[PDB]
Formats: C-alpha cells, structure tokens, sequence
C-alpha cells in the first residue's frame, strides 16, 4: 500500500448524536442478550475463520 | 494499492441522529436477541469462511 | 489498483435521520430475534465462503 | 380566570429541530435587519397601544 | 373562564421539524428585513390600538 | 386567578435542537442588525404602551 499527497478515511465512523429530555427502559432478559442506547464499532481490518467482527446483541448455541 | 493525490472516504458511517422527546421501552426477551436503538457498524476488510460481519440482533444455534 | 487526483466514496452511509416526539415500544421476544430502531451497516470489502456480512434481525438454525 | 383543575397549555413552543451538515451563511448587511437562523417565541399577554410582540427581522424607520 | 377537567391547547406549535444536508444562503441587504430561517411565534393574547403581533421580516414607514 | 390542580404550561419553549457538524458564518453588517444562531425567548406578562417584548433582529431609526 503506497499513499503520497493524500487524505483518505478508512473505518471510521463518527458523529452519532441522540436528543431526547425523556427515556425510560424496562429490561426483563433472562437468558438471551437485550442491547439498547447508542454504540459504535469501526474496524478497518479484521482476519479470520469463523469468527464474528462486529456483534451487537449476539448468542449461539 | 497505489494512491497519489486523492481525497476517497471507505467504509465511514457519520451523521446518523435521531431526536425524540419521550421515549419508553420495555422488552421481556427470554432466549433470543433484542437491540434497539441506535448502531454504526462500519468496516473496510473482512476475512473469513463462515465468518459474520456484522451481527445486530442475531441468534444462532 | 491505482489513484490519481480522484474523491470517491466506496461504502459509506451518511445523513440518514428520524425525528419522532413520542416513541413507544413493547417488544416481547419469545425466543426469535427482534430488531427495532435504526442502524447503520457499511462495509468495502467481505471475502467469504459462506459468510454472512450485514445481518439485522437474523435467526439461524 | 378559574380553573379548576386541566392540563392546558398556553402559548408555547415546542419540538423545533433543524438537521444538516453543511451550513454556510453570508450576509452583507448594510441598514436593515437580517435573521438567518432558528428563533422560538412565545408569550401570553401584551399590553398597550403601540406594542410589538414577536419582531424577528423587523426595521422600523 | 372554566376548566373543570378539559385538556386543551391554547396557541401553541409543535412539529415545525426541517431538514436538508447541504444550505447556502447569500442574502445581501440595505435597506429593509431579510428573514431566511425557521420562526416560531405561537402567542395566546394580544391587543392594542397599534399592536402588532407576529412580524417577520417587517418593515413600517 | 384559582387553580386547584391544574397542570399547566403558561408561555415555555422546550426542545429547540439543532443539529450540523460543518458550519460557518461570514456576517459582515454595518449600522444595523443580524442575528444568525439560535435564540429562545419566552414571557407570560408585558405591561407597557409603547413597549417592544420580543426583538431579535430590530432596528428603529
């Protein structure tokens, strides 16, 4: 990989913005996986085989 | 790869927003996945067989 | 793969907006998968064999 | 003025949302008024003869 | 005046929501009133021989 | 003036979000008047014969 002059974003994640004055969450999980509210994942480069990246709420048996 | 002089954007995520003013949220998950809400997932290079890139409310078994 | 002089985008997601005054949600899994809300996915590349790159509210069996 | 007991409002201003991402503003004023924004007003009562309530953007020679 | 368990609005404004990803605005003004935004004015009374309740990009000789 | 369990809103502005990331004023006004952000303005009472409640943006010559 050769860059020369340049300005390139990979990956990246930016500005996630959220308004609210009123919020009220009422999580009952009992076994599983419940994800609620802002995150944020920005990768550029991952190997593998089976594997996940990015799981956001995820179960496997 | 062979960049000179330019100004691309891979794989950005950026000006996601959500306004509310009241919000109410009650989940009664028992074995599976429940996301709500707001996610920025972003990625340039993924590698895998029987990989998942981006997972959001997934279940597997 | 070469550049020259060029602004690109490869894989973005940009400006995407919900504006709501009163939310109200009451999900109630049993066991499946629930996705509900907003979520940003973008990716460049997904090298796979049997992969699975942007999976939102996905159950497997 | 009697109540007795409601839920009234009585002149308000609510829920006013601007979005974007780029913005440029050029103004060259010389004598005049200019507004080139977001402005929330609201009042009840005015009293008087020679009375101005909501002057966005007024000239008065 | 009575309220004996009414609910009521009594000039008011809400949902005035607005949006866009790219603005440009070049007024160029002498003499008199340029308004080039979002305004909300919501008022219950007004009165006055004179009055004058709501101007927006107002000019009076 | 009687209440007895009334909930009331009597002249309030709540909830006048704005949202940018790339923003920029060039304002360049002699002798008058510009207003080009955001502004809130909220009164229940004015009292007053030649009187001026809500100015953003005036100028009497």
């Amino acid at each position: 990989v050769l860059y020369v002059g340049s300005k390139t974003k990979e990956g990246v994640v930016h500005g996630v913005t959220t308004v609210a004055e009123k919020t009220k969450e009422q999580v009952t999980n009992v076994g599983g996986a419940v994800v609620t509210g802002v995150t944020a994942v920005a990768q550029k480069t991952v190997e593998g085989a089976g594997s996940i990246a990015a799981a956001t709420g995820f179960v496997k048996k």
